[PDB]
DNA sequence: AAAAAGACTTAGAAAAATTTTT
DNA sequence: AAAAATTTTTCTAAGTCTTTTT
């Protein structure tokens, strides 16, 4: 049960469709066209991504102008019969047009639009859960649009309709005010579920999948589950000696099955691989997991690049964010991999025998609630913990420290796989700095000077504010510095997300408290609302 | 025991808000 | 001013895990 109380009032629906312009034509063939509005709509999607290589691509453009047909009139029909012969170099002039307006216009119109968006999050973004009004996540009703699958999408492109409320189920409870549908228009059902924690839903219709509108993470419901996501972890924590032996030692079982499993675990410790669910065939680009991985995937060489039984492996992840590594790794799962590998086709699946159930199965056998994801967590922070341990310096300022802290966030964005010509105007200004620096500090040089001889005081104090000058400046310095060194070594690295979802709070607290270091220069707004749990309930010593 | 359905989390893209550079 | 480069924020695709169920 996640509630007994729960009103809100209902998404906010994307806005009507606006007509374009008379003066901005289309045209099939050279032929402008007046285009019925459905159809013009749907051009207009595409218009407004013709800078953009989605675009330019086979599988996009197919499902494109298929679906855009389906809108389309009888007569429009004979008529389009390909989208080459089309050109919205109109339509799009015209938005980037609209965009550059934007970007421009009057003071006057900012203020006002974003008065006018502040109001609706105030009218839409709350709801009342139990007894405390709620932040909700996302309110507003995604727009329809074209699909952007991520990787070789297969579906990528078509049109994503316009959800009305009669595709909208309400969730709420019994006791409260059921929001009314718009003028002219019904729900699609009203129910009252306290089992779930989601307010809104409805079926999206190019994936078959069910999309809800659910509380911001700074919720009571949320932030919840998210001290409670990090628990689990710190009791793996405890757990993990015993679980390592154990699935260690499964590697000997009598029974591939099992065998399959404990090594499956093995990289999933080890490598953080994800679970690996078995994913629908053709609905996403085709991406695999620890459970997933067809033998196609791992290579194994008895001995490279120096290492000994090291398997390579080379796949997509979620996302189709790649995945190489060369890991050297157990003799006994060395050669449980090759048996699992032996009489199999490329396409055929490495751990067959196995999956995500039953590999969960046994972990919450094991540990409560111990699922593969877990696993990830517990790596990532205890990662941060002593890399931090390790990397920040005790007798460092606030600027490296912070740099110390990213420095140490990067091992853990690495294990979990998160995936230029700024240094010019960098180096340059660090050299103005040590310049004004050095030039400054020649003032002091002669600030000092004329202090030896003229012991007076309204000198000694000038050689006060010139070394006052000299140390701001050495500050502004070193953080460029640092602001450098950082950039660099952080080119392909990804911590938004490591920083977001894989890592105790309570361990960036435990340290921006202990270094004297403010909340603030490490977490956004956002972050901090988030964690807002974690801030204040956490002790300098906190040890995850 | 299985699997299809449903629920909740993660994650990069994208947008917008901001700062900084021209 | 404007635009380029950063950052905070929003968006929603892509996954993991649960839950229903026959």
């Amino acid at each position: 049960i996640k509630w007994k109380f729960l009103e809100h009032k209902g998404p906010v629906f994307a806005p009507p469709y606006e007509p374009l312009p008379e003066n901005v034509k289309f045209y099939y063939d050279g032929k402008v066209m007046k285009l019925s509005p459905k159809a013009e709509e749907v051009a207009t999607f595409f218009a407004k991504m013709l800078d953009h290589e989605y675009t330019t691509k086979e599988i996009f453009r197919k499902n494109f102008f298929k679906d855009w047909r389906k809108e389309m009139t009888n007569e429009e029909k004979n008529i389009i019969t390909n989208l080459s012969k089309c050109d919205f170099t109109q339509m799009s002039q015209y938005f980037k047009a609209q965009t550059e307006a934007r970007k421009q216009m009057s003071k006057e119109e900012k203020l006002k639009i974003k008065e006018e968006n502040e109001k609706l999050l105030k009218e839409y973004g709350f709801c009342i859960m139990d007894n405390h009004k709620e932040r909700i996540a996302n309110f507003k009703i995604e727009p329809p649009g074209l699909f952007r699958g991520r990787g070789n999408h297969p579906k990528m492109g078509m049109l994503k309709r316009r959800i009305m409320p009669e595709d909208i189920i309400i969730n709420c409870s019994k006791d409260a005010k059921v929001p009314s549908p718009p003028p002219g228009h019904k729900w699609k059902e009203v129910r009252h579920d306290n089992k779930v924690t989601w307010l809104v839903s409805w079926t999206e219709n190019i994936q078959g999948s069910i999309k809800y509108i659910m509380l911001n993470p700074s919720s009571r419901i949320k932030g919840e589950k998210d001290w409670q996501k990090y628990e689990t972890a710190r009791r793996l924590k405890k757990c993990v000696d015993k679980i390592r032996n154990q699935y260690r030692e499964d590697w000997k079982s009598k029974e591939m099955k099992v065998r399959q499993r404990a090594v499956a675990l093995y990289f999933i410790d080890k490598l953080a691989l994800r679970a690996g669910n078995e994913k629908e065939e053709g609905e996403t680009a085709d991406t695999v997991g620890c459970c997933s991985l067809r033998v196609e995937h791992i290579n194994l060489h008895p001995e490279l690049d120096g290492q000994e039984y090291v398997v390579e492996f080379d796949f997509l992840g979620k996302d189709s964010i790649r995945y190489y590594n060369k890991v050297p790794v157990e003799k006994r799962v060395f050669k449980n991999l090759q048996l699992f590998m032996e009489n199999k086709q490329p396409e055929d699946d490495l751990f067959d025998r196995l999956n995500t159930g039953i590999l969960n199965k046994h972990l919450q056998d094991l540990m409560e609630g111990l699922t593969a994801k877990v696993f990830r967590t517990y790596n990532a922070s205890i990662t941060l913990q002593q890399q931090l341990k390790e990397l920040t310096a005790p007798d460092e300022n606030i600027p490296a420290k912070i740099l110390s802290y990213n420095r140490a966030n990067r091992a853990v964005a690495i294990l979990c796989n998160h995936q230029e010509k700024s240094m010019m105007n960098l180096q340059t200004k660090i050299d103005a700095k040590k310049e004004q620096l050095a030039d400054a500090r020649r003032d002091l040089k002669s600030a000092k000077a004329d202090a030896k001889v003229m012991k007076d005081a309204k000198t000694k104090k000038v050689v006060e504010s010139k070394k006052k000058a000299v140390q701001r400046l050495e500050e502004q310095l070193m953080k460029l510095e640092v602001q450098a060194t950082d950039r660099e070594e952080n080119k392909q690295i990804a911590l938004g997300t490591s920083k977001l979802n894989f890592l105790d709070p309570r361990i960036t607290v435990a340290w921006c408290k202990k270094w004297g270091v403010p909340i603030e220069k490490i977490y956004n707004k956002t972050q901090r609302e988030k964690f807002a749990w974690a801030i204040d309930m956490a002790d300098e010593d906190y040890e995850f």
